C-alpha cells in the first residue's frame, strides 16, 4: 500500500503534507527551487513554526521515507504522484511546476493542484504537460486542496474533517481517482472522510469555503459596530446565535478583522474571477469592504477617546501576528493599526511573544514613505514592559498570555488604566471593579469607559 | 411550580406558546382582539397549520390550563406574567411596526394591580423593551399608581409548520433581562417557568435586554446570509461550469461552516427572512449604519426570485404566448400554507406577464396561494384569466411546454415520469430547488436546468 510521492514546493503546505504522507509509510521526494530552505530542512532545521512538524520530518529522514532536494528531474522520476504546492500570491510557478513534469515524465502520472488555485487551473496545467509532451505518456490531473491553519498544520492533515478530490471520470480520471483512493486509505479506515468530486467543483469548493469563513467574521464585525450605537453585546449575540445549529458557535469573533496570507487573497482572488466572469459578487465585496474599514476601528476608538493628535501619547501594543501562535504578519491588522497612530504622532511599545523580528522587518517597509514615524515605534522584551508610561494598552492578537494578565502590575507601570481590545479578551464588568476603562469591539465598555 | 401566564396576541406565536406551556402545567389566559379567532378557537378550530397544536390545545382546554378570551381586563387581572405576542409586521418604510405591542404595554399598565414580569415575545428591534417600560411607565404615573414591573426579551425561534416540535424542544431559550431588582425578580421569575425545558441540560441562555433583542435579527439575518451567499455562488457555478451541490457538501464539511442550510435555489421568502432582514437594515441606517453584507444579502435574493423567469425566457423567448407553464409548488417552503414573500409569486407574475399559461399545484397552499396572486395581480385581469389552479400535481402537466419546481415538497422528489410523459407536451424541467441528479434525468430524457449545476444532456443541447 506504499507509494512514490513527489511534493512539489515545500512551503508550509508542501512540508507538512510530504512529512506526515511519509509517516504513514509512503516514500516521499520534497522538492523546492529554494536551496537555502532545502539545505536548512536537510541540515535538521525547520524553517517554519509547525508545532509537531520537526520530529515527524526526523523520523521519516531517519526511516529512508522523506527526502529533501532542488534535483527536477530526480523529482519527476521519482514520484508516481505528483503534488503542486507551490504558493499562489499569479500562476507562473504552478505552470513552470506542470512544465517540469511533462518535461522529463516517462509513464503515467497523477498530477495534485494542493495549492489553492483558481477554478479552470487544472485544465491550464494539462494543456501545459500536454504540450511537453507534444515536443516528445498519459496522466490526469487531479484537484486536492489543503485546509491546514497555520501553526496547527499537522493536526489538522492528521486528523482532517475532510478530504476533497476533484477527478474527471474519463479513463486516466478514474486510474488517478483509484490511487488517490488508495494514497489515502490510511485516513478512511473508520468514518469516510474522503469527498470525491468534479474537478472544478473541488476547485471552487477552496475558494467558497475561505469566502464562507471570511463572510462570518465580516458580518459577526458590523454587527459589534452596530451593538457599539445601540447598547448591545455582541458576545452574548454571538452565543445567542451559535446556538442555532444550522449557524453554529465558530468563527464569529468579531474584533480588528481578519489578516493572514489566505482570506484577504482568496477573497479577493474569487471576487476578480467572478467579475472577470462578468458577475459582481456583491456579499463578498462587502465582506471585503467591511475587513478593511474594520482594520481601522481599533483607530477610531482610540481617536474618538484622545483626539486627532496623538503626538505625546505612548500606546501599548498587544499582539502583532495576524493570529496567535505564529509569527505571520501578513495582513496583520496591527500593521494597520500602528500605521494610523504614528502617523498621528504617537509613541507605540510593541509585544508579541514570536512576532517582533518580523514586525519590524514589515512595518519599516510600510512605512518607507515616512521612515521618522520608525523612530516613535519601539519593541519590548515582555508584555508589561509596553505598559510603561503608556496613555492605553491596546490589545490586537489574543496570544493566550495575555488572557489572564496581572493588572495590578500593569497599573504601577502605565499612565492611565485605559485599554482598547480588538479581540474581546475580557469582562467588562470585572474591568469596571479593577478601575479600568475599558474599550471592546461590540461590547458595552466598564463604567469608566462611558 | 405552576403559574398563572397571559398571552397577547393568539397568532401562531402566542397560541403555541400559550397552549405549550399550559401543557407543562401552567394556567395560560390567551387574549386576542379578533373574537372570531377567539369563537373559533373556543369552538375546538385551529387557525393555522401547526400539527399537533389541535391536541395540545383540546387537552389543555379539558384541564382547566387554557382559556381563550377577548376580555383585555380579565386577562391582565389573571397574568403575573404578560407575554406579548402580537405581530410585528413591515411598516411604510420597512422598519418594524411596534403599534400593536405599545398598544398591549399600554393595557397591561392601565390596568394591573401587582408586579408584572412583560415578556417581549414577538421579534422587536433593540430598544423596544425601554419603550415598553417608558409606556407602561407612563399608564402607571397617569393612575398614581406605586406598582412595579420589569420587561424582559424572551424571542421565539420557531419555524413555521413546525411550531410545537420546535418549542417543546428547543435549540435553546433566549431571555434578556435588566440585573436590577426588578430585573432579577424577573429573572428567576423565568427560570422558574421555563424550569422543565432546563431539567437534564441547560438550555437557556441569559443576557442583557438589547442582546437578546439583537439576537433574533442577528439570527434570521445569517440564515439569510447563508442562502444568498450560495446563491451567489451557485449563479457563479453556473459560469465556470462547476456544480454548487458539490461546493455545499465541500464547506459544509467544515464543521465550523456547518452543513444547513447551504441549499441554493429560487430564494428565500416568507413571513420572516424579509421583514426580519430588512428591520434590521433600517434599525442600523437609523443610526447611521449601513449594514453592508446584510443589503448585498437582500438584493441578491430580490434578483435570484428573478432567476427562474430568466432561464424560461432563454429558453422560450420573450413573448410566452401560447406556453404553458405547470407550476409545482407555491408556498414559500414546505409543509406550509403560508404565502408571504413566496418565490412563486414573483415566477408567476412574471410568466403571465409575458403572455404564459399558468398552471399550478401545491400540496397545502392552493387557496392561499389563490387569494394573494389575485391580489399580486388586481391591475392585470387578463393576467388572472391565464392562471388556473389544479387538485393534482401531474394535472399541472397537461399540455406544458414545461415543469417549473419551485418549493421541495416531498411528493415532488419521486415523480412518475410516465404520468408526466403522458401529459406534457415537452419533457422539459426547470427546477428551482435542485431535487434531482442531472445525469438521472438525462437518462430518463429529461431536459433539465438546475440551479447552479450543469444540468442534462438535453439542457446542454
Ligand atoms: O487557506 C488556508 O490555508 C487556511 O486559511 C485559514 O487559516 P488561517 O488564515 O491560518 O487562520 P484563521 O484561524 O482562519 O484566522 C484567519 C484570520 O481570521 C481572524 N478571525 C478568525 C476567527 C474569528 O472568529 N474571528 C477572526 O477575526 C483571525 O484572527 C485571523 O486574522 C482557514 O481557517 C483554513 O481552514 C485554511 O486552510
Ligand atoms: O422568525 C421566525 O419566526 C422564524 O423564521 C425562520 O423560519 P421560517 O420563516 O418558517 O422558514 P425557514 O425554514 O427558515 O425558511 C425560510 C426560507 O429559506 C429558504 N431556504 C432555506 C434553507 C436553504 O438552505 N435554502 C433556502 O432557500 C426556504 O425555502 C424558505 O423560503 C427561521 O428558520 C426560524 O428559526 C425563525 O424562528
Amino acid at each position: 500500500g506504499s507509494m512514490n510521492l513527489t511534493i512539489i514546493g515545500s512551503g508550509s503546505v508542501g512540508l507538512v503534507t510530504g512529512a506526515c504522507l511519509a509517516d504513514i509509510g509512503h516514500d516521499v521526494f520534497c522538492l523546492d527551487v529554494d536551496q537555502a530552505k532545502i539545505d536548512i530542512l536537510n541540515n535538521g532545521g525547520v524553517p517554519i513554526h509547525e508545532p509537531g512538524l520537526k520530529e515527524v520530518i526526523a523520523r521519516n529522514r531517519s526511516a529512508g521515507r522523506l527526502r529533501f532536494s532542488t534535483d527536477i528531474e530526480a523529482a519527476v522520476a521519482h514520484g508516481d504522484v505528483q503534488f503542486i504546492a507551490v504558493g499562489t500570491p499569479d500562476l507562473q510557478y504552478v505552470l513552470a511546476a506542470a512544465r517540469n513534469i511533462g518535461r522529463y515524465m516517462t509513464g503515467f502520472k497523477v498530477i495534485v493542484d494542493k495549492s489553492t488555485v483558481p477554478v479552470g487551473t487544472a485544465e491550464r496545467v494539462r494543456a501545459a504537460v500536454a504540450e511537453e509532451l507534444a515536443k516528445r505518456q498519459m496522466f490526469s490531473v487531479v484537484s486536492n486542496p489543503e485546509f491546514l491553519k497555520e501553526g496547527a498544520a499537522v493536526d489538522d492533515f492528521t486528523r482532517p474533517d475532510r478530504i476533497v478530490i476533484g477527478c474527471d471520470d474519463d479513463v486516466p480520471g478514474e486510474r488517478a481517482r483509484e490511487l488517490m483512493k488508495k494514497l489515502y486509505a490510511p485516513f478512511n479506515r473508520n468514518h469516510e472522510r474522503t469527498l470525491y468530486m468534479d474537478v472544478r467543483s473541488a476547485e471552487f469548493t477552496k475558494y467558497a469555503a475561505n469566502a464562507m469563513l471570511a463572510t462570518r467574521i465580516s458580518f459577526m464585525n458590523e454587527l459589534a459596530n452596530l451593538a457599539d450605537r445601540f447598547g448591545a453585546d455582541i458576545e452574548a449575540v454571538r452565543r445567542g446565535i451559535g446556538s442555532d445549529p444550522r449557524i453554529g458557535y465558530h468563527f464569529l469573533y468579531a474584533g480588528c478583522g481578519y489578516g493572514g496570507s489566505c482570506f484577504p487573497k482568496d477573497v479577493e482572488a474569487l471576487i476578480r474571477t467572478a467579475d472577470e466572469h462578468g458577475q459582481s459578487l456583491q456579499i463578498l465585496k462587502a465582506v471585503s469592504s467591511v475587513n478593511a474599514t474594520q482594520k481601522r476601528v481599533l483607530a477610531d476608538k482610540i481617536v474618538a477617546r484622545f483626539g486627532e493628535d496623538l503626538t505625546g501619547r505612548t500606546f501599548a501594543i498587544w499582539g502583532l501576528a495576524f493570529k496567535p501562535n505564529t509569527d505571520d504578519m501578513r495582513e496583520a491588522p496591527s500593521r494597520e493599526l500602528i500605521a494610523e497612530l504614528l502617523s498621528r504622532g504617537a509613541r507605540i511599545a510593541a509585544y508579541d511573544p514570536v512576532a517582533q523580528e518580523e514586525a519590524r522587518r514589515v512595518i519599516a517597509l510600510d512605512l518607507a514613505d515616512h521612515p521618522s514615524w520608525l523612530e516613535r515605534l519601539s519593541f519590548v522584551d515582555d508584555e508589561a514592559q509596553a505598559a510603561r508610561d503608556a496613555d492605553a494598552l491596546v490589545i490586537v492578537t489574543e496570544w493566550k498570555i495575555f488572557k489572564s494578565p496581572d493588572f495590578v502590575a500593569l497599573g504601577r507601570l502605565w499612565k492611565t488604566p485605559v485599554i482598547f481590545d480588538g479581540r474581546n479578551l475580557y469582562e467588562p464588568e470585572t474591568m469596571s471593579e479593577q478601575g479600568i476603562e475599558y474599550h471592546p469591539i461590540g461590547r458595552p465598555g466598564s463604567r469608566q469607559a462611558v
